[PDB]
Order: C-alpha cells, then sequence, then structure tokens
C-alpha cells in the first residue's frame, strides 16, 4: 500500500505503444510528446522504432541505435519524416531489435493493490519499469 500510494500523481513507463502528442494552452506552446521506452533482456546492436498515427500511417521511423540490456526511455520530438509537426493526438510505436518490450507513459490516477492509469486501465506494481 505504501509503495503503490506514493506513485499517484507520477508517470510510469509500462508495457504499451502509445505516445500522445500535443501543445500547452499558453502562447508560444511547442508540441511535446510523452516518453516511450524499450526493455531488452539482452543488449542490442541496432534498435529501430516505427511510429504510426491513428489511421496507421507511418509518420516517422526512428533509428535508436546501440542499447545495453535493461530499461531505456526516450522522447520523440513529434516531427514527421518530412520535418512537419504532427497533429495533436495518439500515436503508436513499434520497436524491433537485433525480443523487445515497448514501454509507454501513463499517469497514475489512484489505486484500488492495483494502479489506476485512467485510459490505459490498471496494472500491478511489478509491471512498472520506471517512475517519473
Amino acid at each position: 500500500s505504501l509503495q503503490a500510494t506514493t506513485l499517484i500523481g507520477h508517470g510510469v513507463m509500462v508495457p504499451g505503444t502509445t505516445i500522445l502528442a500535443g501543445k500547452g494552452a499558453e502562447e508560444g506552446a511547442v508540441t511535446s510528446t510523452t516518453p516511450f521506452g524499450v526493455e531488452l533482456q539482452q543488449p542490442a546492436d541496432k534498435v529501430t522504432a516505427t511510429i504510426t498515427d491513428k489511421d496507421g500511417r507511418v509518420v516517422r521511423t526512428l533509428e535508436i541505435g546501440e542499447l545495453r540490456a535493461g530499461v531505456h526511455t526516450f522522447t520523440w520530438d513529434g516531427k514527421q519524416t518530412d520535418g512537419t509537426t504532427v497533429p495533436n493526438g495518439s500515436y503508436n510505436i513499434a520497436i524491433t531489435a537485433s525480443v523487445a518490450q515497448p514501454l509507454q507513459f501513463a499517469l497514475v490516477q489512484g489505486v484500488t493493490n492495483l494502479l489506476d492509469l485512467g485510459t490505459y486501465g490498471t496494472t500491478t506494481l511489478d509491471e512498472v519499469r520506471q517512475i517519473i
């Protein structure tokens, strides 16, 4: 209970592929995206990430590179392969390495112990790879 409860209000990286893109409501707001990650059981020589929009169109392919085993997180700049910035909305990442567990950002909204992640549903504490 103590360990679950102090996560409320923090972000967690959990299995999933979702990235959210958007702008703040303030003047001058630049598009930002919620972090993504990958868990590797073995170290990786090359790491590639493909990002699709809701229609499933590839808007960017990322070359991540060499990564040691374990948990890693990244933030996409929200720009397409042609330099333009993507509309506000949901995007999905697919990651392959040479098994890869993709990680997505979720906000902890409460507890039930189970973490309530809102839209993402629930997850147990052990499925949390990183707290932010």
